């Protein structure tokens, strides 16, 4: 009854994501804004060691040919499942907390605002099908996350990154981060992915039915054309049954993608400005935003006592 | 209002009888929905068994072994997984006249995403990091979650395993008996939640109404020194996937099936237990019809 605005920033890497939820965050009240930081400690001591750089080196050695595309694809799955699994966690033991719709359009204030960085979908849709693009994935596997997707609840708010190519290289070569390699290559493949995402949801919201527009694969805003969405990915012949049809496991899988994005809210925060402007940008996009009601009266406790601990125990140390 | 349904999930470890049994009780408003390789994966199965031998022998190391059997269940998992998300719309709460239509499935989700994850955690092969990230991921426990467990002594579930080839397979002694104690602990684990057994409160028991006691649920797995602490305390990461754990079990309604009889016994046993399986309503008039469209499209393949 009290109300909730959820805010997950994501999108690719380099773009200066953690430091503008964090500049938003310090704009302070501390007992009514809560941060869930990347959870780097997970990813290189918790679930395994130094899985950055287990994803990197993987790559690295498959682009040397050291190994094969099918040992790049098991440690590359691997590692995507230890690089999701707080999101997951999270994602589930927050689901029983929220409610309806409540409106922010047009309401107060949040009781709570969780700003996450990143929602599940990073890492269980966004750098697989990047992996894929960059043949150290296959798409059965990425099609296997997403039927995993857990169900999108209301207020799901996702702000994606934008920035030209020029500038993010720049940001990127400068950027140093334990076990990370400079690839241009997965940069592209992932800033790809991202725009397909965006698409994906416009498409979906504009009333867009996958099935029917198939065929159409060949090589804000108007209604986006399904090759400029994420189903144009999965038209390649190790998922296509002998008649040039989707197998019904796969477009299931679809069915699924379709079901968890079409309730997502997307925005796009330009990050080509200083720290404070990408701050102060944001901070306009989400006084917007859909905000929901909680289950319980207990729940907003509960919820801040879950993101501190989140944060605390997973986030960034020395 | 709505048309009844009702869903029965086959399960527990491979070996006892599940495919033989299910088709003899189809072969009679009933459709059963089968095992899926599945869709050109290069036979995962065959992998899995390789993988663990190879490790037995001191060939691969345990890291190894980890990675293929990781991205090993997440393929099989694949199937259910999808199967669930797309019936789960068309699921309503819990009714109690015959169901409109009974859906027979081969597995629940939790066979790759809990119990094949677990077993080969205790056969050296998965990480419980991993095994706990697939937890995270189970789908909802909807209304009318009905699973079907086989009771069958051990050396005769042997003798039915050796009784017909697997290819890709190894009869693997240690396997069989590691899927067997996570399948009895999953039994008691249900028990013990729906008893009001709370892991939090009984997990210093693991250290020294009626419930089973902790160490005799899945719960005991997870003291796995790699979630723990310097100090002892396992992470709240951890902590987290087992309310998770729990939230995922304690909805299941669980049922005993005796497989060391007949073929038709065991057939007839099958039906026994349906008196008692939770039916629920659908969400809209047309979802039984499209349901059994869903049903026969999966079929075909
Ligand atoms: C889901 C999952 C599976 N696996 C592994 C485990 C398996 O090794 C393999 C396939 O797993 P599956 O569950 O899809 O199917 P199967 O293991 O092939 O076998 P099932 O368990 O589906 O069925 P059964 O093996 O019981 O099938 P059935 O052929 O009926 O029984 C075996 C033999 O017993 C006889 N039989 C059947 N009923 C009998 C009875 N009442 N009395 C005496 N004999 C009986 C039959 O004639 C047959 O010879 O993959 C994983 O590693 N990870 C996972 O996440
Ligand atoms: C979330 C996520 C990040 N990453 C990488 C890209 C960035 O280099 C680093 C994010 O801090 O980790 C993945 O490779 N997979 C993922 O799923």
């Amino acid at each position: 009854m009290p109300t909730l605005l959820r805010v997950y920033i994501d999108g690719p890497h380099g773009m200066g994501k953690t430091t503008t939820t964090q500049l938003l965050v310090a704009l302070g009240s501390r007992d009514d804004i809560v941060y869930v930081p990347e959870p780097m400690t997970y990813w290189r001591v918790l679930g395994a060691s130094e899985t950055i750089a287990n994803i990197y080196t993987t790559q690295h050695r498959l682009d040397q040919g050291e190994i094969s595309a099918g040992d790049a694809a098991v440690v590359m799955t691997s590692a995507q499942i230890t690089m999701g699994m707080p999101y997951a966690v999270t994602d589930a033991v927050l689901a029983p907390h929220i409610g309806g719709e409540a409106g922010s359009s047009h309401a107060p204030p949040p009781a709570l605002t969780l700003i996450f960085d990143r929602h599940p979908i990073a890492a269980l849709l966004c750098y697989p099908a990047a992996r894929y693009l960059m043949g150290s994935m296959t798409p059965q596997a990425v099609l296997a996350f997403v039927a995993l997707i857990p169900p999108t609840l209301p207020g799901t708010n996702i702000v994606l990154g934008a920035l030209p190519e020029d500038r993010h290289i720049d940001r990127l070569a400068k950027r140093q981060r334990p076990g990370e390699r400079l690839d241009l290559a997965m940069l592209a493949a992932i800033r790809r992915v991202y725009g397909l995402l965006a698409n994906t949801v416009r498409y979906l919201q504009c009333g867009g039915s996958w099935r029917e527009d198939w065929g159409q694969l060949s090589g804000a805003g108007p209604r986006p054309h399904i090759g400029d969405t994420l189903f144009t990915l999965f038209r390649a012949p190790e998922l296509l049954a002998p008649n040039g049809d989707l197998y019904n496991v796969f477009a299931w899988a679809l069915d699924v993608l379709a079901k968890r994005l079409r309730s997502m809210h997307v925005f796009i925060l330009d990050y080509d400005q200083s720290p404070a402007g990408c701050r102060d940008a944001l901070l306009q996009l989400t006084s917007g935003m859909v905000q929901t009601h909680v289950t319980t009266p207990g729940s907003i406790p509960t919820i801040c006592d879950l993101a501190r601990t989140f944060a605390r125990e997973m986030g960034e140390a020395n």
